[PDB]
């Protein structure tokens, strides 16, 4: 019946489930699978997944399961930290939109249109190849999905001088449930508003985003230093980092990842200076001469190189390559954001437990800078002034050391109680790109559950959003009264 549809309106991409572990099917299923931890057998499956190849396809496709009854499953990047692009407790329909990366530069206006589909590499490699002169602020990740994360607002090394990914779209195209294709007038402020950071599987499904490209100079300035020292030496450092970070002007970032065996902590500088490096140098010279950078730890390259060299990547060429797997290992993460300087003893703490479990991580960034100027309220991600770092806490592991999967979840979640005295609370705050479903989810099938949605899902939702949860609410019965788009911790409609 759903094939019927879709052949009667020319949706032709489409492939059912087949139980074949070698299916063009099982292939389409794993090829954006981003976290191994939910590829296993034992994992709920689509139905059918369909690769829409145009607004009009995608607008059909979605016309076509509301015939049925299905649950629509979108996916961009596959980067869900929970799977939530490609799991359901209910039979789903997978809806994969990565034939959907067009990236249309306009160089005389200094937008872009991008379909979802495309990842931020995709974006990031189009926007160096047009232009020496042109950037735009979004995620370290190349193989991360516009879809997803812009949706959720999009952070990264950028957003101190220009915020989020989200706060830079000027008009989108979504569809919504009934198939309409609506731009920015169509769709209203208050829609418009809701999908720059509310969440992406909530609106509908965003065909494209109009991002206005940002000024970036010819040459700017990076490094990536690991410095591998003892505790007392890491813990100052990194006490001493969070006021660095914080506090720099808007042209600089200094961000950090983390981790220990034993007796041995390593701790990995990322920085970046918009500019040259006599400037980045004397700048750190000045402000953070612990670190004991070198000049030759400045490196000058372009701006696309600079995201490249950030993530890690080879070549700028390796940006535009959506299936260059980041990581191979299954992984679970979480995160807080701070308003309070942290004492010396959580960094204490921290790299004593990380000391503990060498498949453990962290990463911290600073915000200040232009996230302090923007408001709470311009878009759904509210954690704006007042807010000092986000600290996120990581443990990932590969296949032979599966067995020790409880084992690493429960030092997560220890590190998780541990810190909680020092970052935010009441609420303890979070941020909608890192979901993360211990916080609870609603079974969209549970009457009891759903006539008290709105309170129950006040749980995730104001952590996330905090007071910008009722005007989303407001936004969700506008666009999707009737719960197309819904997931354990989208925001609920009023009855
Ligand atoms: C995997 C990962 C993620 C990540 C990161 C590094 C890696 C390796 N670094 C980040 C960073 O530097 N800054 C940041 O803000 N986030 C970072 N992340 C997290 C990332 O932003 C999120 O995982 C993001 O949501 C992923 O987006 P992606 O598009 O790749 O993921 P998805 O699983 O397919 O979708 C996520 C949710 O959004 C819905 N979705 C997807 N496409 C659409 C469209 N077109 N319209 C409406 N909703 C959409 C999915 O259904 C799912 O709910
Ligand atoms: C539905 O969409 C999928 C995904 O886009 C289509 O598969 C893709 O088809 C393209 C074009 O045939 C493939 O590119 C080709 O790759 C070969 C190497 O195998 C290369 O020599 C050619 O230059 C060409 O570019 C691509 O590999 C393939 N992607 C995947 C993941 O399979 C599929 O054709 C579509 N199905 C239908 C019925 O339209
Ligand atoms: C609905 O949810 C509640 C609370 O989560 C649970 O106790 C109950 O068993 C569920 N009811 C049904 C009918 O599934
Ligand atoms: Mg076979």
């Amino acid at each position: 019946d759903l094939l019927s549809c879709l052949t009667f309106n020319g949706v032709r991409n489409h492939t059912v489930f087949s139980a074949d572990s070698d299916s063009d099917f099982n292939r389409f299923l794993h090829l954006s699978i981003q976290n191994p931890l939910f590829q296993n057998s034992l994992i709920s499956k689509p139905s059918a997944i369909i690769l829409p190849g145009s607004k009009e396809e995608l607008s059909n496709t979605i016309r076509c399961i509301r015939k049925g009854s299905w649950t629509i499953r979108l996916r961009s990047g596959g980067h869900s930290y929970e799977g939530l692009s490609y799991t359901s407790d209910t039979p789903f329909i997978l809806i994969d939109l990565m034939n959907l990366n067009r990236v249309s530069i306009d160089l005389e206006s200094e937008t872009a249109w991008v379909e979802s589909g495309s990842t931020l590499g995709e974006l990031y490699y189009a926007i160096t190849e047009s232009s020496s002169k042109l950037g735009f602020t979004a995620g370290w990740a190349p193989t991360v999905g516009t879809g997803g994360h812009i949706s959720g607002g999009g952070f990264g090394m950028m957003s101190r001088k220009y915020g989020l990914a989200a706060d830079n779209v000027v008009d989108a195209i979504l569809i919504d449930a009934n198939g309409a294709i609506l731009d920015r007038q169509a769709m209203g402020e208050d829609v418009f508003w809701a999908i720059r950071g509310g969440g992406g599987g909530v609106w509908g499904a965003i065909y494209a985003w109009k991002i206005k490209l940002l000024p970036v100079p010819e040459k700017v300035t990076v490094f990536r230093v690991t410095k591998n020292v003892a505790i007392d030496e890491a813990t100052s450092l990194l006490h001493k980092w969070q006021f660095v970070a914080e506090e720099l002007e808007e042209d600089f970032t200094l961000s950090v990842l983390g981790g220990a065996d034993e007796k041995q902590v390593w701790l990995t500088m990322l920085g970046f200076h918009f500019g040259l490096k006599t400037v980045a140098k004397s700048t750190f010279d000045l402000l953070f001469p612990e670190l004991g950078l070198v000049e030759e730890d400045y490196l000058e390259m372009s701006w696309g190189e600079s995201f490249a060299y950030l993530a890690g990547l080879e070549t700028v060429s390796q940006l535009n390559n959506r299936f260059l797997k980041f990581d191979e290992r299954a992984f679970k993460t979480k995160v807080d954001l701070t308003k309070e300087p942290l004492p010396s003893k959580a960094f204490y703490g921290l790299l004593e437990r990380l000391s503990k479990e060498p498949n453990g991580f962290i990463a911290l960034n600073g915000f200040g800078g232009q996230m302090s100027k923007i408001s709470s309220d311009f878009t759904p991600f509210p954690h704006r002034s007042g807010t000092r770092l986000m600290v996120e806490y990581i443990v990932a592991w590969n296949q032979s050391e599966q067995k020790k999967k409880t084992e690493f979840l429960d030092w997560l979640e220890k590190v998780y109680e541990f810190m909680k005295p020092f970052v935010s609370k009441n609420p303890r705050l979070g941020y909608v790109n890192h979901i993360d479903l211990d916080l609870g989810g609603i079974d969209w099938g549970n009457k009891t559950v759903v006539n008290n949605a709105i309170e129950i899902s006040r749980s995730w939702g104001e952590s996330y959003f905090l007071s910008n949860y009722e005007r989303l609410i407001r936004a969700k019965t506008l666009i999707d009264p009737n719960n197309v788009f819904n997931h354990p911790q989208s925001i609920p409609p009023m009855a």
